[PDB]
C-alpha cells in the first residue's frame, strides 16, 4: 500500500472489477450468508435438518443416496456459476482453449471448498440457496462412508473463516486459485503465471487496505491453497471407494485424467 500511484490504482481497478463480477456470478455471498446465519435477514428463516425427523419434513442409506445428489447438484450449478466468474478474469479468455478447461478442470473442487466455508459456522451449513440449515453432527451421524464426507470441510472452514475474509477478498483469492500454473497439461504456464503475480499483487494490496491489523494474512491465505489440495486429494479418495460400493456427467468428465 505504501504509495497511492498509477500502478497500485490499477490493482484497486482489478479488485473492483473482480468484486463486481463475483456478486454478479455467486448470488449467495458470504455477507448475504453471514445474514441468514445470524438471524438478521429479511429472506425467510431457513428451516434445519439435524435429525431423520427434520430431515423427512425437510424433503438409512435412501437418506443419504438422496444428499449426495443434492450435492452432485449443487455442485454442478456451483461450476456454472464459477465458470460465468473466470470468464471476466481480465486474460483468460486469451489462453489456448485447452488450457481454460484445464485450469478450470482442477479449480472447481477449491473454489467449491472455499466458498462452501462461506455457508458454514460451527454448527452447519446453507444449503439450497439458504432455504435449509442442515447440522455438522447431522451429516456426520449417516450411514459410513457417506457419513465423515463434510467433516473435512468444516475442519477446513472452522481455519479458514477464523481468517474473516470478506466478499472482496475471496473474489482476487477465486482468480488466484482458478489462474494456477502448476496443473496438469497447461501448454502455456507463462501467460497464466504472469495473471496470477498480478492477481497476487493485486490481493496482497487488498488485505493489507482491508485488514490492518492482520499479520501474515497474504501468507496465511496462500497457505491455505496447500490445505484445498489435500481436501479434494482426500475427496477423490472417497469416491474412489462410491465406486466399489455404490455421479454426473459433469463432474465424471472432471474426475477422469
Ligand atoms: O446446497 C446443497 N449442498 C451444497 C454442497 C455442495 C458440495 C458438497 N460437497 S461435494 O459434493 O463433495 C463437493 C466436491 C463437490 C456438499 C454440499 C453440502 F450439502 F454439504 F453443503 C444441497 C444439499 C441438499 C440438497 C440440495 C438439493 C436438494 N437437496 C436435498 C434437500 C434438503 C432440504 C430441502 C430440500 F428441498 C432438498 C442441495
Amino acid at each position: 500500500s505504501m504509495q497511492l500511484n498509477p500502478e497500485s490504482a490499477d490493482l484497486r481497478a482489478l479488485a473492483k472489477h473482480l468484486y463486481d463480477s463475483y456478486i454478479k456470478s455467486f448470488p449467495l455471498t458470504k455477507a448475504k450468508a453471514r445474514a441468514i446465519l445470524t438471524g438478521k435477514t429479511t429472506d425467510k428463516s431457513p428451516f434445519v435438518i439435524y435429525d431423520m425427523n427434520s430431515l423427512m419434513m425437510g424433503e438409512s442409506k435412501e437418506v443419504a443416496i438422496r444428499i449426495f445428489q443434492g450435492c452432485q447438484f449443487r455442485s454442478v450449478e456451483a461450476v456454472q456459476e464459477i465458470t460465468e466468474y473466470a470468464k471476466s478474469i481480465p486474460g483468460f479468455v486469451n489462453l489456448d482453449l485447452n488450457d481454460q478447461v484445464t485450469l478450470l478442470k482442477y479449480g472447481v473442487h477449491e473454489i467449491i471448498y472455499t466458498m462452501l466455508a462461506s455457508l458454514m459456522n460451527k454448527d452447519g451449513v446453507l444449503i439450497s440457496e439458504g432455504q435449509g440449515f442442515m447440522t455438522r453432527e447431522f451429516l456426520k451421524s449417516l450411514r459410513k462412508p457417506f457419513g465423515d464426507f463434510m467433516e473435512p470441510k468444516f475442519e477446513f472452514a472452522v481455519k479458514f473463516n477464523a481468517l474473516e475474509l470478506d466478499d472482496s477478498d475471496l473474489a482476487i483469492f477465486i482468480a488466484v486459485i482458478i489462474l494456477s500454473g502448476d496443473r496438469p497439461g497447461l501448454l502455456n504456464v507463462k501467460p497464466i503465471e504472469d495473471i496470477q503475480d498480478n492477481l497476487l499483487q493485486a490481493l496482497e494490496l487488498q488485505l493489507k487496505l482491508n485488514h490492518p491489523e492482520s499479520s501474515q494474512l497474504f501468507a496465511k491465505l496462500l497457505q491455505k491453497m496447500t490445505d484445498l489440495r489435500q481436501i479434494v486429494t482426500e475427496h477423490v479418495q472417497l469416491l474412489q471407494v462410491i465406486k466399489k460400493t455404490e455421479l454426473h456427467p459433469l463432474l465424471q468428465e472432471i474426475y477422469k485424467d
